[PDB]
């Protein structure tokens, strides 16, 4: 019974990484559903989204030894019991603190949930070509709940309330959850001082807030470029994030093949993700219809997904080889970067493009981007 031993394993390895993937995508979908719906229960809202961020900023660094302490699947227990916590005091509660809690309790439980299953993701598949797969339909799942989800959210918002969405939203995590335990049934770590001071893991935590910061900023900032420049409308400005999905996973496929066939310069096909990115910096405030900017957006997805399946895979390899082999603070520190990005986000954003504009802050990512690319030099001879 050795093969089928083997074929199980597979099986139950492959069940959890699907499971997995389904918890990110429901984790990114509750985030991406929420952030148009609270506006309707009054500056101090931005301050939400970003309190979500900033307390995910508080609990990741610690969360990362208590991830790393413990087989992962219990951070993941930990992480979806959370998600369920959240996303019923989402659909129950109405009042602004209770909102305010709920989505800062998500940002602990993006941090538990989020780390602790790109973390077991990275355990649970070891080998390079492969890692790189598994990474990438993480990503894939990522930004279908980040995506395509709030298309789906307006349409079962204005036209199904929140109470019957978010329980059902619930319903699924809990089952996740329960499904986790169904199929999974559960050394020292190098510490976060000895993390931030590596100049390697510096590199590609700078790498994940600069790829992370234009989708930090704009989210709350499209919809009043939208108003502003172009008179959008409900119709418009909600689904202009959509048909960025399908390049996302496309862009995914390239630094997951590329993965496999030339995996020498993949800092290359890491940096060259940032690079256009800023060619984002540079599109984003000179579209005059629906198609550019959508093909803006295309491009920033396509980016951030490049930059995201070719620099978590190697953040794993880099533990591996300089460090210890644990997997929870080094992806505590990649959520640091992208928690980082959406606490600068929503605070900063709207005031500044109030006050200098929005092509200012398309000149601040151009600036950021551009000074950061070459960067990605000091990984030069690490894939070795
Ligand atoms: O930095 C990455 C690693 C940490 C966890 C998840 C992070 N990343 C954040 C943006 C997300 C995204 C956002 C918008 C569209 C598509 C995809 C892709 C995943």
């Amino acid at each position: 019974a050795e093969e089928e031993k083997r074929k199980a394993e597979e099986e139950k390895r492959k069940l959890v990484l699907v499971i997995v993937c389904v918890a990110l995508l429901l984790d990114n979908m509750l985030y991406m559903v929420i952030v148009p719906i609270v506006p309707d229960y009054i500056v101090k809202i931005g301050v939400l989204f970003a309190s979500k961020a900033i307390l995910q900023l508080l609990v990741n660094p610690l969360s990362g030894p208590f991830i790393d302490r413990m087989s992962y699947d219990v951070p993941l227990l930990i992480g979806l019991g959370v998600m369920f916590a959240s996303t019923v005091l989402f659909a129950f509660a109405e009042d602004y603190a209770t909102l305010f809690a709920a989505r800062s309790l998500q940002g602990l439980g993006s941090a538990f949930a989020d780390t602790s299953g790109i973390a077991m993701i990275a355990d649970k598949y070891p080998e390079e070509p492969e890692r790189s797969r598994a990474l990438g339909v993480a990503l894939a799942f990522i930004s279908f709940g980040s995506l395509v989800a709030p298309p789906f959210g307006g349409i079962l918002y204005e036209f199904a309330g929140k109470r019957v969405p978010f329980l059902v939203l619930a319903a699924v995590s809990l089952f996740d959850a329960l499904l986790l335990l169904a199929v999974a049934k559960p050394p020292v770590g190098t510490p976060i001082h000895r993390l931030m001071l590596d100049p390697y893991i510096a590199v590609v935590a700078g790498a994940l807030t600069t790829c992370n910061i234009p989708l930090a900023f704009l989210e709350p900032t499209i919809a009043t470029w939208m108003k502003h420049t172009m008179a959008a409308s409900e119709w418009e400005m909600g689904m202009a994030w959509l048909p960025a999905f399908v390049p996302h996973v496309l862009g995914v496929y390239l630094t997951v093949r590329l993965a496999a066939r030339y995996p020498h310069l993949q800092w290359l096909y890491g940096a060259l993700g940032l690079a256009v990115i800023g060619a984002s910096s540079c599109i984003v405030p000179a579209c005059r219809s629906f198609a550019p900017l959508v093909v803006s957006l295309c491009g920033l997805c396509f980016g951030i997904a490049l930059v995201d399946t070719a620099l978590l895979p190697t953040l794993a390899f880099l533990v591996d080889v300089r460090h210890v082999s644990v997997y929870g603070s080094v992806y505590a520190i990649a959520d640091i970067s992208y928690s980082v990005a959406y606490a600068l986000g929503p605070i900063v954003a709207g005031h500044i493009v109030h006050s200098l504009g929005f092509e200012q802050l398309s000149l601040g990512m151009g600036l950021a981007n551009l000074l950061y690319a070459p960067v990605l030099l000091l990984l030069r001879n690490v894939g070795l």
